[PDB]
C-alpha cells in the first residue's frame, strides 16, 4: 500500500527536530527505487542524533522534509536534502508509523521487534542440549525471525559455541523438520543455489525443481544466485545448467538463469505487444511446427509486464491462449518449463498457490516442493500467496498444509505460513 498524500495515510504522525551533527544525522533510510513506493527508516547509528531524540523509529515512512512532502519522491531525491543540510543546521521530519518493511510488505514472516540475537542463540542451545532435544523451541524462535535476523542467531551462537548452528542443528534434528529449519538458516541465495545443485546431483535430474526456480527468480536474484552458486560450489551455475540439459530445454533455461531480462520501462510499447503477440502466433499455432527460439527470445527478454500485455493481445489473433497454445505446440521439459515461465509472468502469487495445491491434493505429500515454497517464499509474497489460494480453492493454505503434514515439521510451516485464511 502507497500513497503519496498525508491525508490518506492511516497510521500516527511524528513531528521531529534533527541537527546534522559530524556523523550526519544518523540513520539510514530504504525504499524510493521505485516508481510507487515509500521511504522507511532502516537502522538508526545509536550515537548519532537520530537516536538521541528517540521519537524516530525503524519502520517509519518519511512524509515530508523541511516543509516539502517528500512522499512519492524517489530514492536520490531526498537523500539528496538530507546531505545539502551542512552541519550544524536542523531539519524537519514528519513521519507515519504503522506500515510494515516495504521490502516484506507481503511477507508472512516479519522481523521481530525486540531482536536479541545472543539471547535466541542461547536459547537454540540449550534446546539443542537438552535431553530429547526441545525442537519446539528451535522452531518457536527460527520461524518468528527474519532471515536477516538468523543470521545474526548463528553468529552470535558460532561465537559462543565455537561450533556452526547449521551443523548443531543437523545432528539435533532429522526428516522433513530438519530440512525446513537447515533450508531457514541460508540466505535466500545461498538457499536457492544448494537447490538448484540438488537438482542436478547424479545422472538424472530434477527437472521440476531446475524449472521452478529458474523460472519464479527474478534479475535481481538470480544475479545474486549466480555469484553465490560459484562460491559454493567452485563452477558457474551455467555450465552445471549446460551439463544437465539438452534440447530446446537447455537453451530455455540458459538464457532464463542470466537473469538478464529487460527492465520494466516507463513507456508501455503498444507497436511492440502488438508485434511480439503476432510473432508468438506465427511461429507456433498457425504453422505446422513450432519455432522454439522464437518463443525463448521474447519470453526471456522482454519485461514482465511487457509479457502480460502480450500475451493478452495475444489472445487476439489465437483462438487459444499461451497456456493452451504452449500444450498443443510442444511437449516434455520444454512443455513444463513455458508453462511454468508464463504462469511465473501472468500471476506468480497464483503460480506457488498452485505449486502448493499440487504438492498437497494427491497421496501424499510432495514436501521437497512444499517445504522449498514456504521457505523462500516466506518473506516474498507468502500473503498473496495465500489470498489467491483461499480465492481458488476455498479454503486456507494452512488448513490443507494442517491436513497433509503432521509433528513440529507441520508447526514449522503453519508459522510460515503466518496464520488463517
Ligand atoms: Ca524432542
Ligand atoms: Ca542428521
Ligand atoms: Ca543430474
Ligand atoms: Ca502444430
Ligand atoms: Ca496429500
Amino acid at each position: 500500500f502507497f500513497t503519496r498524500n498525508p491525508s490518506e495515510l492511516k497510521g500516527k504522525f511524528i513531528h521531529t527536530k534533527l541537527r546534522k551533527s559530524s556523523r550526519g544525522f544518523g540513520f539510514t533510510v530504504v525504499g524510493g527505487d521505485e516508481p510507487d513506493e515509500f521511504l522507511q527508516i532502516k537502522s538508526l547509528v545509536l550515537d548519532g542524533p537520530a537516536a538521541l531524540d528517540g521519537k524516530m523509529e525503524t519502520g517509519d515512512v518519511i512524509v515530508s522534509v523541511n516543509d516539502t512532502c517528500v512522499l512519492g519522491h524517489t530514492h536520490a531525491q531526498v537523500v539528496k536534502i538530507f546531505q545539502s543540510i551542512p552541519i550544524g543546521a536542523s531539519v524537519d521530519l514528519e513521519l507515519c508509523r504503522g506500515y510494515p518493511l516495504g521490502s516484506s510488505a507481503y511477507g508472512s514472516v516479519k522481523a521481530y521487534t525486540n531482536f536479541d540475537a545472543e539471547r535466541d542463540a542461547l536459547n537454540i542451545e540449550t534446546a539443542i542440549k537438552t535431553k530429547g532435544v526441545d525442537e519446539v523451541t528451535i522452531v518457536n524462535i527460527l520461524t518468528n525471525r527474519s532471515n536477516e535476523q538468523r543470521q545474526d542467531i548463528a553468529f552470535a551462537y558460532q561465537r559462543r559455541t565455537k561450533k556452526e548452528l547449521a551443523s548443531a542443528l543437523k545432528s539435533a534434528l532429522s526428516g522433513h523438520l530438519e530440512t525446513v529449519i537447515l533450508g531457514l538458516l541460508k540466505t535466500p541465495a545461498q538457499y536457492d543455489a544448494s537447490e538448484l545443485k540438488a537438482s542436478m546431483k547424479g545422472l538424472g535430474t530434477d527437472e521440476d525443481s531446475l524449472i521452478e526456480i529458474i523460472c519464479s527468480r527474478t534479475n535481481q536474484e538470480l544475479q545474486e544466485i549466480n555469484r553465490v552458486y560459484k562460491e559454493m560450489y567452485k563452477t558457474d551455475l551455467e555450465k552445471d545448467i549446460i551439463s544437465d540439459t539438452s534440447g530446446d530445454f537447455r537453451k530455455l533455461m540458459v538464457a532464463l538463469a542470466k537473469g538478464r531480462r529487460a527492465e520494466d520501462g516507463s513507456v508501455i510499447d503498444y507497436e511492440l505487444i502488438d508485434q511480439d503477440a503476432r510473432d508468438l502466433y506465427d511461429a507456433g499455432v498457425k504453422r505446422k511446427g513450432t519455432d522454439v527460439p522464437k518463443w525463448i527470445s521474447i519470453m526471456t527478454e522482454r519485461s514482465v509486464p511487457h509479457l502480460q500485455k502480450v500475451f493478452d493481445r495475444y489472445k487476439s489473433y489465437s483462438p487459444y491462449d499461451m497456456l493452451e497454445s504452449i500444450r498443443k505446440e510442444v511437449k516434455g521439459d520444454l512443455e513444463n518449463a513455458f508453462l511454468n515461465l508464463v504462469q511465473c509472468i501472468q500471476n506468480k502469487p497464483l503460480y506457488f498457490a498452485d505449486r502448493l495445491y499440487d504438492s498437497m491434493k494427491g497421496k501424499g505429500t510432495r514436501d521437497k516442493v512444499l517445504i522449498r515454497i514456504m521457505v523462500s517464499r516466506s518473506e516474498v509474497d507468502m500473503l498473496k500467496i495465500r489470498s489467491e489460494f483461499k480465492r481458488k480453492y476455498g479454503k486456507s493454505l494452512y488448513y490443507y498444509i494442517q491436513q497433509d503434514t503432521k509433528g513440529d515439521y507441520q508447526k514449522a510451516l503453519l508459522y510460515l505460513c503466518g496464520g488463517d485464511d
